Order: structure tokens, then C-alpha cells, then sequence
């Protein structure tokens, strides 16, 4: 009897899809769901098995509609904090994965949901995708890293106007401002999201890893001190095996085939 | 005669600088009263959001009043600019919300008072730019560094570099005007932004801006850390049960600011 | 022979072309188009007449394709450590310098092509430019400071995408990012490049080159510090002839005349 939503997992080999299956509150996160979310992105990222993840909401009405609004009616001040440390080290921990997480918006992504969105690495919108972060309508701020993941994205002027007036997007508006990075057409969701991970997987996995991380770690760094982080991971990179294979494939006029090592 | 007009609507205020004989430039005395303005708004949660614009239809803001500043030592120069950092940077820390209605020319200081608000709104004649290095100077009130964190380094650097204006079309396509107003419907359009803010709960909208706002340079987990501080701000606060009961009876909130 | 050098520089006075003549390899960064290169930005630098400089590739088909392959696989390894800290320099140098850069893309940038392109202050696309970071097709991540810079300039999300599907950009989509300034005309690729030099050197010499190192020593300072490093800036203007003379003409009604004092 307990509301009780989960996810589904689809393993592809190297890539998997994760499907929130709670279409009765709209996707919406709760604590047990996030327990879970988070869970599973540490072990996909203790396998070097799995390059790429696609997360999407069941249906076609939402991504996520959020944190679970009735779960929270009566959620103590610490519960709070404990589910907002859930979306923090969740979140983080996407990021931090050497695996290439892509969020593929299939309906409404509000509050949590785009804040998920945001944490990925790489975003697909359907025609039927709506972002926002409603929250200061709901008596709230973004608490998932809203405030800082989208003002990375789109600036302060934009973050400010999404989120001090809590307006949805479409996902061409969320296209154009650099929200998301592919429009899929009607229907075709899935396939576009799952090529963008055979994209990925494609290239070297250590090589897409450090990139990644490059990218992230030099957030909020001055310039020199960006240049020495991607020096030091540079430097790294070209202990691989995987760089002198490609080297080889080159000077052999063949494809090169990566062991990630 | 004051250095503004005033229309106070409540929470709600629309400043218009009445300055046209020198196209409302940024003399000291308006510099004084605007920081006045901004002092008396950010005293209370009363006033939410103002917005901010030129008398006339010729401009917004031609910048530093350059008639005074050709009779100003240099230790003046630092003075006007200290105290431009100042009033800028109180337009930042308020909890007000201010929207710059651009009515016209909004030229190196009128720019950068536009990009110190926070949100734009430009009519479909409007130009901004930052003219300072034709003038033999660079941007000394924060153009150098607000522009860049809004439109990208590259733009910024063009904009910056060759002094060139920027009109409404590509103002709003790269996100420097977050509306535009057809003719004659400015403050209209600018006012109804504001009443769309403060439709949200009003604590909430402040330490939204400023969860933004202080995140700028920080490390991510610094700025995630940041963020979770500031939700402290609006945990034990009524609204964010009303939010949570209007919810749960499927009916719209109403917030009360507490 | 006769020694073909692997520039050939056309001054204008204010204003230099540096046109790549290395079509046939692509416009590569061989070692010796990096050594001229670096000595080209010393020298430009040092010199009070030039304060632009547009770089372009010979032909239609590549700005640059960053280092020759064929050429590395012949280097000892103290070459290859030198070449990379050469490069690195080289960047770092057109950055510092006073002197603007635009980089006219005339064709395809990659690797180490697309990071001088980055390290450039403003940039032009003609209709054949694309511009990418395809490293870690290669088992490797950019090592010329590409990862940082591009997500400094396109922000995390873009550069995320470009480097880890290894995907390039074109002429369209890097205006609407930010990467290209100007969108040139099929066939005007250096007239426009040209005038956007033209409309920068119109300004005052001191105010243009302050200007550009406080937007460019800026990025990753908190705001408080962003703010006091313009007013440090502003001082490199404050004392200067130049400063007076655009407030007399003012006055006056008339058109400055800059001095570069
Ligand atoms: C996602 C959305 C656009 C879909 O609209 P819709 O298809 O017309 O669906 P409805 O609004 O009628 O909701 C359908 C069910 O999902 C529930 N639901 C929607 N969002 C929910 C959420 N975040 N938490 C818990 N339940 C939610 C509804 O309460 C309703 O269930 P019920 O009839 O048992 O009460 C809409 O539900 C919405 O805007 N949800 C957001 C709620 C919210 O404020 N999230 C906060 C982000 S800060
Ligand atoms: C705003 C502008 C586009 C409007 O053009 P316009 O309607 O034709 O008005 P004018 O240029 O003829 O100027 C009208 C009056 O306003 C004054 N004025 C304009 N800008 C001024 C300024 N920043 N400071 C002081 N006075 C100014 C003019 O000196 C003139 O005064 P006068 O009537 O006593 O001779 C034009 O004034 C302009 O470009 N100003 C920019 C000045 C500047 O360089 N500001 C600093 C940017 S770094």
C-alpha cells in the first residue's frame, strides 16, 4: 500500500536507461526515489562497465514535476535538510562519475526536475518539454542547485528572470538559451538520446571522463589556475594506453579500438 | 527640482530620472539621490520591485555627466567611482527586485546601471552600449565585469572594445533585454514584470536573487554550500507552508512575506 | 631554396594580417609555424604602431589543424615537451599582449587550431568555418588549454558537448554561442574581419588594451574582487592625455584625437 515509485533500468551494455516510474504524482522525487537515484549512480560508478546513463520520466506529460509535494506537506525542518543533502551529493555525484549522465526531457521538469536536468551532463528535449524553477511560487528557492547550476548555463539575467518569476520554457526557448542541447522530434526521444550516448561511447572512455571533469573542476577558477588543473590532467592522460592507441590507429590509417586503461 | 520622479504604487515604485537637458546622465547629485532611493526601498520588505527609467524618448542614461567630470581632480574621479561601486552594489545586496525600463540611449555608465538591475526590459528603439574606451577611458562601474558574466566573454569583449551600440533585436536575442515593450507600452511591459515577481513569496524572491548573486566566482561545491545556506533563509518561514497547504488543497497560495 | 616563411604578414599600419601559409598541410602547427608564430606576438607587442592583429589560414578548406602528426611522430621526446610548452606560451602571450586578436576562420580549426582561435579576443566565421575539439576521439583531452577555454567562453553545458560527442560547430551556431562575433559573407571573410580591427583601433590605444585584460582578469573572481580589479584598471587610464582629450571633445563638440598617452 505505501507510495512507493521507482525506477526502471534498461542496460544496454555500455549505456543504460533509467525510467522514473511514478506517472500518478508526475515523476515527482521522493525520499525513497532519491534514496534510490542516488544508490544507483555510485554503483554505475564503481563499474567502468557503463559509459553513458539517459535518465527520463515514464510517459509524456513529465520529466519530474519536482520533489514529491505531498510526501513534504508535513516533513520536519531536518527532514528537509536530509533531502536536500540527498539532491546535493546525488547531483554532485553524477558530476563527479566518470560516467556521461544525459537527461532526456520527455514532459514537465520543474524544481527538482530541472534541477536533475541541470546536473547532467548533457540534455535532449522533446516537443513536449517544459522547464522551470518554480520554487519561490511554491514559498521556496531552488535548494538542488538551481540558483548556481543555471546561471552557469544562461548568465544571471536569465537565471533571474526564470527564477524570481517561476515561468516554464518550452523546449525550443530552452534550446536557444543553452538549456538543452539537442531538440529530438515528435516521437523520437529515446533514439536521439541513446545516439547522443553512442556519440560517447565512441570516444576513449578516460579521455570523455577527464574532459569532463576538466570542464567541472575549473568552475569558479581563475584562468591560470584553470590552465595548470587541465595541465595536471593532461599530463595524467598521456600515461593511458588508450592515448598511444590512438596514436597508432592514426599513423596506421585504421580506427582505433579503446580499452579504457 | 529632485534629481527623480517617483510614482509609488505600494510594493511596487517606478523611479524615472528627470534629467533631459543633459539626457539623463549620471551627475553626482542624481548619483546621491538614486543612492537615497535605494537606501530607503531596501530598509523594509515593503517595496519589492522597482523599476527604473529615463524621461523622454532620447534616453535611459547617457552615462557620467562628462561636463561635470571635465571640472574634477583625479582623487573626485575615485570618489564618483567609489560611490557609483557603492550604489550599484546596493541595487545588488537590496532585497528589492530592480528592473531597468530602457526608454532610449543607455550609454557606458547608463549601461552599466542597466546591467546592476536586475532584469531588463528595452523598447523596440532602445540601444545600450559601452562607449567608454571612445571616450579615452575603460568601464569603471563594473561594465568590464557585469556585461561579460552576463552576455559571455566574447561579446562582451566586442561590445566593450569597439564601442558600438547594441540595439533591441540583439539585446534581446542574447539575453541583455529579458523583454521588449512594443511603443508607448514600456513601463507598462516593465510593470507587469514586476507584478509577475511579486506574485511570489516575497522572502523568497530576495534570497533567490541573492543565492545568484553570491554565487558569482565560487567553486561549485562552494556555491552548492552557499545555496544551502540560504535555503535556511525561507525554511522556517509561514510561506513556505502556505505553499506546501495550497498545494495540498489545490488552490493557489497566498504569501504573506513571513 | 628560397626559404618560404610559414606567415606571410601584411602590415597596415594599426593593423596586421597573418595569413597561414601552410594550405597544403591544413595551416598545421608545425614547429616552425609555432616558433614564427610566437615571435610574430612578440613582436606585434613590442611594437607601438600595431594594436590588431587578424590571423587567418591560407584557402577555403582550414584556419588551422593544430600540430602536424606526421611531423610529431618524428620528434624526440624533449621536442614534443617543448612544442606543448611552446604552444601553451604562445596562447598565454596573445592573451597578456595589449594587442587585439581576431581570429578570421576561414575553414576548419582543430586541436591546437581551434585553441588559438579560443585564445584570440574576438572572432569572425566565414560560411566554410567549423571549429572543434575532437581529442578524446583520439584517447586524449585538449592540451593547449582547449578544455578552459571554451568553457569559459560557451559556458559548461556547450563545451561539454562539443569535447565529449567530439562534434564541431559551425559558422551559424557559433555566432549564436558567442564563439564567432561576425558572421562574414561568403568571400568577405577578411574584409569583415578587416573592419572589426578597424572599428577597435578607432578607440583610444591605452583605454582598448585596459579594457581587454579587465574583462579578461576577471573571470572566476567573486564580484566584490571583479569589481576592485576594474578600479585597479581604471588607473592605467586615469593619468593618461588621452583620457583629458576625450572629455575636451566633448566639450568641444568635435572629434577626439587619441595619442596612445
Ligand atoms: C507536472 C504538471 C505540469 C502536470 O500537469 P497535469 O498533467 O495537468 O497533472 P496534475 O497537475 O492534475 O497532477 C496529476 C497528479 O500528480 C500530482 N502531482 C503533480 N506534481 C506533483 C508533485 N510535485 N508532488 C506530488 N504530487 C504531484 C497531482 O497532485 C495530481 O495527483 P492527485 O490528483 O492524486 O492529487 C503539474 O502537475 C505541475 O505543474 N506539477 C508541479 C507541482 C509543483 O509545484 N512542483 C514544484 C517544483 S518547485
Ligand atoms: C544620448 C545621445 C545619444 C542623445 O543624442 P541627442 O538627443 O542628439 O542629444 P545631444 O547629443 O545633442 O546632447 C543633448 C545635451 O545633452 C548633453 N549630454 C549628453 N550626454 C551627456 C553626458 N553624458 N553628460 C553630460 N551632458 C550630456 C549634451 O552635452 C547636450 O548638452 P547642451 O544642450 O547643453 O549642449 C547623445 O547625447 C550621446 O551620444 N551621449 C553620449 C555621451 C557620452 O559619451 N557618455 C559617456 C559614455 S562612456
Amino acid at each position: 500500500g505505501p507510495h512507493m515509485p521507482e525506477f526502471k533500468v534498461d542496460a544496454r551494455g555500455p549505456i543504460e536507461i533509467w525510467t522514473i516510474d511514478g506517472e500518478s504524482r508526475r515523476n515527482a522525487i521522493s525520499r525513497a526515489m532519491l534514496k534510490e537515484l542516488g544508490e544507483l549512480v555510485t554503483r554505475v560508478s564503481s563499474s567502468r562497465d557503463v559509459r553513458a546513463v539517459v535518465i527520463t520520466g515514464a510517459g509524456d506529460k513529465a520529466f519530474c514535476a519536482g520533489a514529491d509535494l505531498k510526501e513534504r506537506a508535513t516533513m520536519a525542518e531536518d527532514e528537509v535538510r536530509a533531502f536536500l543533502d540527498g539532491l546535493r551529493r546525488t547531483f554532485r555525484a553524477i558530476e563527479k562519475s566518470d560516467c556521461v549522465f544525459i537527461a532526456a526531457i520527455n514532459g514537465a521538469a520543474l524544481g527538482g526536475g530541472t534541477e536533475l536536468a541541470l546536473a547532467c551532463d548533457l540534455r535532449v528535449a522533446a516537443p513536449a518539454a517544459e522547464l522551470g524553477l518554480t520554487e519561490v511560487k511554491l514559498g521556496i528557492i531552488p535548494g538542488g542547485g538551481g540558483t548556481q547550476r543555471l546561471a552557469r548555463l544562461v548568465g544571471p539575467g536569465r537565471a533571474k528572470d526564470l527564477i524570481l518569476t517561476a515561468r516554464r520554457i518550452n523546449a525550443a526557448e530552452a534550446f536557444s538559451v543553452g538549456l538543452a542541447n539537442r531538440l529530438a522530434p515528435e516521437g523520437h526521444l529515446l533514439a536521439v538520446a541513446y545516439g547522443l550516448a553512442e556519440s560517447v561511447v565512441e570516444n576513449a572512455p578516460i579521455a570523455v571522463a577527464t574532459a569532463k571533469h576538466a570542464i567541472d573542476e575549473g568552475t569558479g577558477l581563475e584562468l591560470d589556475d584553470a590552465l595548470a588543473l587541465e595541465l595536471r590532467k593532461y599530463e595524467e592522460i598521456l600515461k593511458t594506453e588508450d592515448r598511444l592507441e590512438g596514436l597508432r590507429a592514426f599513423a596506421e590509417k585504421r580506427a582505433p579500438v579503446y580499452k579504457g586503461r
